[PDB]
């Protein structure tokens, strides 16, 4: 995978303190569609790798970082600069809707 594996314990320091931009996909493995997300993101952070950094975080077993952002439908996905959330998107939009939506901010 082009896209890193983030946890309760290491959500800070991979997200919250990062460089650059990242999109952090909170996923569940009984959401059906996290399974159509799931390669799209893998193409962006591949894509995108030197702009963008893609994360994933299992709510099944990261409930701290969910409850901390207020997730509550799944797929969200969060895009974070600088320490803060600054974009929120919910429900799966597809490959072309999100790089619209990364486009401006990244």
């Amino acid at each position: 995978s082009a896209t890193i594996k983030v946890t309760d314990a290491s959500f800070a320091t991979d997200v919250l303190s990062s460089n650059k931009p990242v999109l952090v996909d909170f996923w569940a493995t009984w959401c059906g569609p996290s399974k159509m997300v799931a390669p799209v993101l893998e193409e962006i952070a591949t894509e995108r790798a030197t702009d963008l950094t893609v994360a994933k975080l299992d709510v099944d077993t990261n409930p701290e970082t969910a409850r901390n952002f207020q997730v509550v439908s799944i797929p969200t996905l969060i895009l974070f600069k600088d320490g803060q959330p600054v974009k929120r998107i919910v429900g799966a939009k597809g490959k072309a809707a999100l790089l619209r939506e990364l486009s401006d901010v990244v």
